[PDB]
């Protein structure tokens, strides 16, 4: 690996060559993009982050941490960020949609299930994984699970010079952990795991856990909004959902629900209401963003839909020229591989049945008796990963931290990949996904100690 600057701090930038089959390591090859940071005092290694997702960028993530890297950490480690195959800036790069495919589909309400609207979605579906196909070719398109994340990792790993790993992970960033303590538990100095995922779980169960996370997560924003002035939602936290509503079903043609109704918004689009919804997702995701959800919920009263539909863009990861970047493509990609997929229509329209009732926030009017098969259920490339327990006996010790109301990767299973890890639950009180290097300075000192001295959180720790 040849190092570079950049095109922001003293950052280096470089590619590695890696094959696409393992298997075919005479075959084709891709090549990851990487960020450097250097440390500033006595180095140790490099500190090697993944934000999530997946299809999140590695590298853009670095930048970000960088700003917030405790300065004692920064003396002892590069911080060094890396896109994963097929992601951002790694080549080649997974692409589905093209922006005006993505713009069409958030402009549909997406809240029909009866039989029409069910057909309507799958058959936009099929398309997508045709388009997929198409762009990426069926052998690419096999190889970008997490299995074969794992496996650059490592070359990651020898790549900077390093004989052990150290890593902190976020989110989706946890499945590359666990799988990479399992065919490389040798080569971990040290992890840490924010915003776990639990790969034993089943699939449905984990989503309606998802689902009464963000039930709960609204719960908790609408009540701490309902002490504030001029609350959108009412002062009466248990009327929230129903307020809730009276808001965002007006973007849905009350006698025809494949109508979309959207607010005034100075951007061309409107606001439909899979972007009202997606929108409040994404400020759930964080107390940082609950004024701008307030904001939001505000201009619907007036049948505005600005603040909405900026909060939906950055979730979509759309910018300010219209132009999306392959995050969402990326992502469903790389979910499908990583665990078979549930083709059962049965098991879906109970889960649906199910997710009304813990989320009714995110539901439009009443079970229909039918619901839509995810993207998953018609991918041409079978599943590279499947559900099982986190097993890697000699592992050195290592931190999972969890938020005790994290919405998107709910406190259980940070306990539950602490225990199949057998190493140390670090807990968060608050709503919000994730913690690490993000401002609060008892979970840093914890984390810093970790990744210096090796030292680990007592049972019991909260902060």
């Amino acid at each position: 690996v040849e190092w570079t600057p950049c095109r922001p701090g003293g950052a280096l930038c470089g590619k590695l060559a890696v094959p696409v089959d393992y298997d075919r390591p005479d075959g084709d090859v891709a090549a990851l993009a990487l960020i450097r940071f250097p440390a500033t005092g006595d180095k140790i290694g490099s500190l090697v982050i993944n934000p999530g997702g997946p299809g999140e960028s590695g590298i853009e993530a670095a930048l970000g941490v960088f700003q917030t890297l405790p300065k004692r950490v920064h003396e002892r480690f590069d911080l060094v960020g890396f896109d994963p195959r097929g992601v951002a800036s790694s080549r080649p790069a997974i692409w589905c949609n093209s922006d005006a495919d993505n713009d069409r589909l958030r402009a549909e309400p997406q809240v029909d299930y009866s039989r029409e609207g069910v057909a309507h979605i799958e058959n936009e579906t099929k398309q997508f994984v045709g388009r997929c196909v198409d762009k990426m070719g069926k052998n690419f398109l096999a190889h970008v699970g997490t299995v074969n994340v794992a496996k650059d990792l490592d070359a990651i790993r020898a790549a900077l010079g390093d004989d052990k790993l150290t890593y902190l992970g976020y989110s989706y960033g946890t499945r590359i952990g666990s799988a990479y303590a399992e065919e490389f538990p040798q080569r971990v100095r040290a992890m840490i795991l924010d915003g776990a995922v639990d790969p034993n779980a089943d699939p449905i169960e984990a989503e309606l856990r998802q689902a009464k996370g963000f039930q709960d997560a609204f719960n908790n924003y609408a009540a701490d909004c309902a002490k504030n002035a001029g609350c959108p939602l009412g002062a009466d936290p248990a009327k929230a959902v129903e307020v809730y509503h009276s808001l965002v079903d007006p973007l849905v043609d009350p006698d025809n629900p494949r109508i979309s109704r959207p607010a005034r918004t100075k951007d061309p689009r409107g606001l439909s209401y899979s972007d009202a919804i997606v929108g409040t997702i994404m400020a759930l995701y964080s107390p940082n963003l609950w004024q701008h959800l307030t904001d939001g919920l505000s201009e619907l009263v007036d049948n505005r839909g600005d603040t909405l539909l900026a909060l939906a863009d950055m979730y979509m990861r759309r910018d300010s020229h219209g132009r999306y970047n392959n995050s969402g493509d990326a992502r469903v990609a790389i979910n499908c591989v990583d665990q078979p997929p549930v083709t059962d229509r049965d098991k879906v329209i109970d889960e649906d049945r199910r997710a009304r009732e813990i989320a009714p926030f995110m539901s439009y009017g009443k079970f229909t008796g039918d619901a839509p098969l995810g993207t998953c259920a018609f991918w041409p490339v079978p599943p590279t990963s499947q559900p099982h327990a986190v097993s890697a006996p000699g592992l050195v010790p290592t931190v999972v931290v969890s938020t005790t109301h994290d919405p998107a990767t709910p406190y259980k299973a940070g306990v539950d990949l602490a225990n199949q890890l057998r190493g140390s639950l670090l807990t968060f009180d608050g709503t919000q996904h994730t913690v690490v290097f993000q401002g609060d300075s008892c979970i840093d000192e914890y984390v810093t100690a970790y990744l210096i001295g090796g030292t680990t959180p007592p049972s019991g720790a909260k902060c």
